[PDB]
């Protein structure tokens, strides 16, 4: 009768999963769970209006990069990590801003190296191996003299190239991504990374790799047609390679020339609670439930998304799936993207940073210095000191 209820909103891809696991939660807590399907981002963009109306769901998911911001803006409730003993400090940091926790980590993801097993005997292990692969004429791009598609990476996109700069010692914001007055994108390390990228753009790759607007289309087209042997990509692309029947393999990103690992952004998703919810106690119980080992293993079983819960992540690793193994291994070297507001100013500035050098229009040092000045000035103008 008056036996409480909880509204759980998820993207279409998680509806079956939530329906499978809700039963045991309902029984364990004397609650009725209502499952609604809605695009993840649309739910979050509507929250500021649905919340005061009393029409927003009680719990939903969010990419890690938005949790801090939604928490600061007052749209998400502070929550506890019931499964803290099963989370690395890095994953706790993903859902934390200003020493306040606004979600429970659920899924991890990062960039990996996809390769074609019909073209290569094994995954390249280092960037030195990729450099030699780029001189194998079986991958020559004949319409442009001396260009090669052996290895491709969308380095005009800062989301992709960040891990290269970071592998050399670059960083976005100092104090582990929390100090917007300390920008590391023009430090010695970042410039070494930019310089290395520029060699690929200028000496190896087809001209099309410099056009950020169409580079992803070019890269996917080459890999899916068996013309690129290895490429940098996210887990989200695997489904497409499966659809196209490519005998693809997946590996950690090869080791950089300095002996350090590529250090991409550590992405993923967490479960969050509406700050407007009238069912926060039950919502807290839901977060602790859905992020426990059993339910995290079911998540992986149903969706192939890598669990945040470490006990569940080990179980996923034991399945010996290449994409899962690559993501788990590479995630060890991934750092969280800053979740502070000032991160919004990094994107436009970082475009120029990579492009001006990639195109040979500026040398790497002024390309980086000029872009950092753009970012710094925007931070000063738009945000409180
Ligand atoms: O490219 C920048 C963007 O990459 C990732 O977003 C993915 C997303 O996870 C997928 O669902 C699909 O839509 O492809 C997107 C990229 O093409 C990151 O999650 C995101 O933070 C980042 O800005
Ligand atoms: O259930 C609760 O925790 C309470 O009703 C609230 O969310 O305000």
């Amino acid at each position: 009768s008056d036996e409480k209820t909880l509204t759980v909103s998820v993207d279409a891809g998680y509806k079956d999963y939530v329906n499978k696991i809700k039963g045991d939660f309902e029984k364990d807590n004397d609650v009725k769970v209502k499952v609604v399907e809605k695009d993840m981002f649309e739910t979050l963009e509507a929250l500021p209006l649905d919340g005061p109306a009393g029409t927003a769901p009680d719990v939903m998911m969010s990419a890690f990069d938005r949790i801090g911001s939604l928490g600061q803006q007052g749209h998400l409730a502070e929550v506890k990590l019931g499964n803290k003993d099963d989370y690395d400090e890095k994953d706790q940091k993903q859902v934390t801003i200003d020493d306040k926790i606004y979600g429970a980590p659920a899924i991890i993801e990062t960039l990996v190296l996809y390769y074609n097993k019909d073209l290569l005997d094994k995954a390249p292990a280092t960037f030195k191996d990729l450099e030699t692969l780029s001189k194998d004429s079986r991958f020559a791009f004949t319409s442009e003299k001396g260009k090669n598609t052996g290895f491709l990476a969308k380095w005009t996109d800062f989301y992709f190239s960040y891990g290269l700069l970071a592998g050399y010692g670059g960083y976005v914001f100092g104090d582990e991504g929390t100090n917007p007055k300390d920008i590391g994108l023009n430090n010695k390390g970042s410039v070494e990374g930019i310089t290395y990228a520029t060699k690929w753009f200028q000496d190896v790759w087809p001209k099309g790799m410099q056009d950020n607007k169409s580079a992803d289309d070019f890269i996917q087209d080459q890999f899916v047609k068996g013309k690129a042997a290895a490429i940098l990509g996210g887990p989200w692309s695997a489904a497409n390679y499966k659809e196209a029947k490519i005998n693809y393999g997946v590996a950690k990103i090869p080791t950089l020339n300095n002996g350090k690992e590529y250090s991409p952004f550590a992405g993923g998703k967490g479960w969050v609670v509406s700050n407007y919810s009238k069912n926060k106690d039950v919502a807290q119980k839901w977060l602790d439930y859905v992020t426990n080992q059993k339910n995290q293993e079911t998540l992986y079983d149903m969706t192939n998304e890598v669990p945040a819960n470490l006990k569940a992540r080990d179980t996923a690793k034991s399945k010996n799936d290449e994409l899962t193994n690559a993501v788990i291994e590479q995630y060890k070297n991934a750092q969280p993207m800053p979740n502070i507001p000032e991160m919004s100013e990094v994107w436009t500035g970082a475009e120029n940073l990579k492009f001006d050098a990639a195109s040979g229009s500026k040398t790497p040092q002024p390309s980086a210095d000029d872009a950092v000045k753009v970012i710094e000035d925007n931070v000063t103008q738009k945000y409180t000191k």
